[PDB]
């Protein structure tokens, strides 16, 4: 790319990694500044030097360094890649922080995006306790669309990862989630392990006793949930397959499962897809394997 | 319900418990505001008298615990507490747009919260914001209170449905939770299953294995997550106990089955208004999975 984004005080020119490494130095090498990056503080602007041009490197990556007219260089700002849906993200050393170049730049590499960049929509990853990035996000117009539990190498314990988006145009119809039903013969008995097992917690359920409940995983109103039909028998019931995306470690879910009296594969295995996993079976035959990042 | 007593004074507020006839004339300002209520559960009340009605009414409801915003100048910016006649501790709050921007909803929303969660014990507090309402979730952001969940609502004084974000913060939050429930689709042709998928339900393909389709991932939003199941190949007799699968949808339902139809899908018929204020319709998989569509209208 050769285009160049220029703002209200801004002017965003394509990075150049040799070039710019010396001043993008000044962020990516500070402790605090990646106290919420993937990586930690790079050791050398050539490290920086090496994951800049890792970054640009990849597919539809297009970076740019954020220009001050006071001569600065704040930072950088730009769509990251080698994914599918275009990520979005900005750094800036702590120095130039709250003088609205965050906003201005983010603002400005996703109005590109939208507009001249041709694209359809484009996301942003920002980690849950991010609170001054979400501002940003959504002073921008990235609204939340999901969430997903992850790890870093260099963390003690895994994290929640926000995934906000934006399109050009926002479509009319739209999927919020999906409730799958479950067979079983006791819907009170079965709810009653999901609640001590997954730590679920009963929605509601009708007549006594129990015959269709919607048993929930979180808490709160909507979220995470299936619902319990009961069936009578004679008993041979066809399995249905779950995939649970869990936050926290496995080896606690586990630990919960075993001590709630739950039919468990074995302990977690970890997996070529970063994920410790392990399973859960109901006595009807159903099956849901609980996925953790760790 | 009953008594309350309790007086919330913050920085520059304080929180008096409601009295509707006393306040009504000022909480009009609010209440009878056409842009202030753009995002309400109802239009604006006519006048005061209405606005008192209202405020009783809510007032009355369960374990209803509101309080009117004083200002020291004497203003009264809105009011804010607590909703009765949930399961899980509701709030909201509502300011004047001659308040606005002074951030007395946040110190409001703060110490309703702040009350809520530490002296009134409450275990956790939700607060449902429409998705548009750009200034009441940058306040619930500000508050600590954090997207849980989105449902499809549809309010009669209006003529399209909406979505609202289900925001909430608890005392002492859990560290296990559930993020998603991925189920899986065990079809015969993984191919054609997506293909059809994509057409009806609009969802696109996250990733397939293995060239001859054995295992994919069907997504049925744009994004990297959310709503999405997994489809498993199969061959066999007569393959499979179907799948139940309700489907909760945003947007007219009448359309969202003009899509499954146009992309000539199995579906038991039009969509059939329920008497718990939604309309669906079925899908059912050659396999013998049935996908219920809902959507608020």
């Amino acid at each position: 790319h050769t285009a160049h984004l220029r703002t209200a005080r801004l002017e965003l020119t394509p990075l150049d990694p040799a070039a710019d490494a010396r001043h993008l130095h000044h962020a990516y090498g500070d402790e605090e500044v990646m106290r919420w990056w993937t990586r930690p503080a790079c050791a050398d602007p050539a490290e920086t030097e090496r994951y800049l041009t890792s970054c640009a490197a990849a597919p539809g990556a297009r970076l740019w360094t954020i220009r001050a007219p006071d001569g600065t260089v704040p930072g950088m700002a730009g769509l990251l890649g080698g994914t599918d849906v275009p990520g979005l993200t900005w750094l800036l050393r702590r120095d130039s922080w709250g003088h609205g170049y965050a906003t201005e730049a983010a603002a400005a590499v996703v109005g590109h995006a939208l507009e001249d960049g041709g694209l359809d929509r484009v996301e942003a990853w920002i980690e849950a306790g991010n609170r001054r990035s979400l501002a940003v996000a959504a002073r921008v117009g990235l609204t939340e669309r999901a969430r997903l539990a992850q790890h870093y190498p260099h963390r003690p314990g895994p994290h929640e990862m926000v995934v906000l988006g934006k399109a050009r145009a926002e479509e009319p119809l739209t999927t919020l989630a999906v409730i799958t039903e479950l067979p079983v013969r006791d819907v009170a008995a079965t709810l009653r392990l999901v609640e001590a097992a997954l730590g679920a917690r009963t929605a509601f359920a009708i007549g006594d006793p129990p015959e269709f409940a919607e048993a929930a995983l979180t808490p709160w109103s909507a979220g995470p949930r299936f619902r319990l039909a009961a069936v009578p028998g004679p008993g041979p019931v066809e399995p249905v397959r779950l995939h649970l995306d869990a936050a926290g470690t496995a080896d606690s879910l586990h630990r919960r499962a075993v001590d709630a009296g739950a039919r468990v594969d074995g302990p977690p295995v970890r997996r070529p897809w970063g994920r410790s996993e392990f399973v859960i079976t109901l006595p009807e035959g159903h099956e849901l394997t609980v996925s953790a990042p760790v």
